[PDB]
């Protein structure tokens, strides 16, 4: 298919929300985070994404520190994760080099924060599909807020090939048509706006499911067949990471399945050496 | 509707099966038979891949045996149509056959025996000059194959067509013409099945099982309605179960969450 490109990787592991990660902050651990910088580099993360998951009013200082602490390990841009524009625009111009912002969405300030932030600007953004009411009760509705966002992002001259759109996949439990009615969002968000990218989480999916990283997985591989571009995950994960590799290979993606082989060859996949 | 699944297991060309055949160990014939079955099985492969001149007995032992363990019905595969008309009054009920294609006579043997009855027929996209070179090579195969049958009064809802999948190594486009053949086969023939094995996509690469169980992700989703393979494999049998939840027929996650809990799938 026109425009087939290997999938975009978002490495999720440098999160406030996980534990070891809160704790690291909280002593100025700089080894643990070099490491998660470096790990997700080496397992082909395009981007890492840093956030601070603390009290607001330390938010500013520590995503400050997590960038500092990324850059010095590795040359992988940053992905900005943020709930706070405000907090994005003061720690952007501590970054070496444009990278990715996690996220926008029609609710409150945050594009009319955040778009004249990354105007005249290589910076990439995600944008989510939610507005004021929340997360939207439909497919349409979802394409619909998509639209908008893309014609905002235009009126400060930010390009489609910029914005990654997250359709908000629905716990399967909830709906089980959450599948398809992702596909369904792609299918016709890319129809409309061709050099875009769409962009999930791997882990909504399956709440409220046992073996929630097998769910995860089968999640990743269809979805991929659907359509999507980039995602926020754990490439440490070896079975998921292997999955991801073997549907490279299975659309076409991996050329003689070189790709596959070597990360077999290194022992990156498989059982561990 | 779910996949329709056609356990592998009991296959001569397995080392242990093959013994078990000489042996006549019958307990290691019926445990294939009923785990199996336990494990979702729709139709149970007997295969007996021994010596052409040994086939017929074997297929009859094996029908024999498994039809003790289970009602599951037999599907019987062999590459000979003598030896499938030779034992398919040994099986007690209905089953599947395994299989027809173009190539010499096995229409015009198989055809005539199972019409007017309920067994159903895996029919092979091939003919005389084997395997097809294109995707549409492979339609035109099958849209002959259903006329075929048609001149037998076999319904497409009993035809299995296997469009045969290459191996991936030997083309990166294997399963995008997988997918475009079983798209364009089910939209001729809505009511026919589409059917696979899995494990000619992954030859000539390294872990065969992970490419295995996501090409059976993909396959599922391109349309494909059955499938031959091994239900006690626990990581393909989650994989197969969370596809079908992902794919919205699995009313509210109840098999998947059976399954986990009747120990099925998950850790032992």
């Amino acid at each position: 298919p026109r425009g087939s490109h290997m999938l975009i990787i978002i490495g999720e592991k440098i999160n406030g929300t996980i534990p070891s990660v809160k704790k690291a902050i909280e002593a100025k651990d700089e080894k643990l985070i070099r490491d998660l910088a470096l790990r997700q580099s080496e397992a082909g993360a395009d981007y890492i994404d840093v956030c601070a998951s603390t009290s607001p009013e330390l938010e500013v200082e520590t995503l400050q520190w997590l960038m500092d602490i990324v850059q010095e390990a590795t040359d992988t841009p940053l992905c900005i994760d943020s709930p706070n524009p405000r907090a994005i625009q003061q720690v952007l111009l501590y970054a070496k080099r444009p990278g990715l912002i996690n996220s926008v969405s029609l609710e409150g300030d945050k594009c009319e924060v955040i778009f004249p932030l990354i105007q005249g600007t290589s910076w990439q953004v995600i944008a989510l599909t939610c507005d004021n009411s929340g997360i939207p009760q439909d497919v349409q509705s979802r394409v619909e807020i998509a639209q908008a966002l893309v014609e905002k992002a235009q009126s400060y001259d930010i390009a489609q090939e910029r914005i990654h759109i997250d359709p908000l996949v629905i716990a399967l439990s909830a709906d089980n048509g959450a599948l398809l009615k992702f596909a369904e969002a792609t299918r016709q968000i890319k129809a409309n706006y061709p050099m875009i990218n769409v962009t999930s989480g791997l882990s909504n999916i399956s709440f409220g499911m046992p073996l929630r990283k097998v769910v995860n997985q089968n999640f990743l591989t269809l979805a991929m067949f659907a359509g999507m571009d980039s995602a926020i995950l754990d490439p440490l994960n070896r079975d998921l990471l292997a999955a991801l590799l073997a549907t490279e290979a299975l659309l076409g993606r991996d050329k003689h399945c070189r790709n596959f082989a070597n990360a077999y060859r290194k022992n990156k996949i498989g059982p561990l050496k």
